[PDB]
């Protein structure tokens, strides 16, 4: 039961997001671990069978419910 949040540039990371670990907690962590920032980084959900572009995502979704899929983040 874990979600796969891909770091910026092109990385695949996944951690335990139970209880209600919103994207703000999982991202603010890997975000401070690298010394980045939310004002410059944006969240994106895996392309749910669309044209060819990542889908947007709010900054408060529940990762404990999105587990199984993979979230992505880059510089907006």
């Amino acid at each position: 039961n874990t979600i796969r949040v891909f770091l910026p540039n092109k990385q695949r990371t996944v951690v335990n997001v139970r209880n209600g670990m919103s994207l703000h907690d999982c991202l603010m962590k890997a975000l401070k671990v690298r010394g980045l920032q939310p004002e410059c980084c944006a969240v994106f959900r895996l392309l749910q069978e669309h044209k060819g572009k990542k889908a947007r995502l709010d900054w408060n979704t529940d990762a404990a419910s999105l587990i199984g899929e993979e979230l992505q983040v880059d510089f907006l």
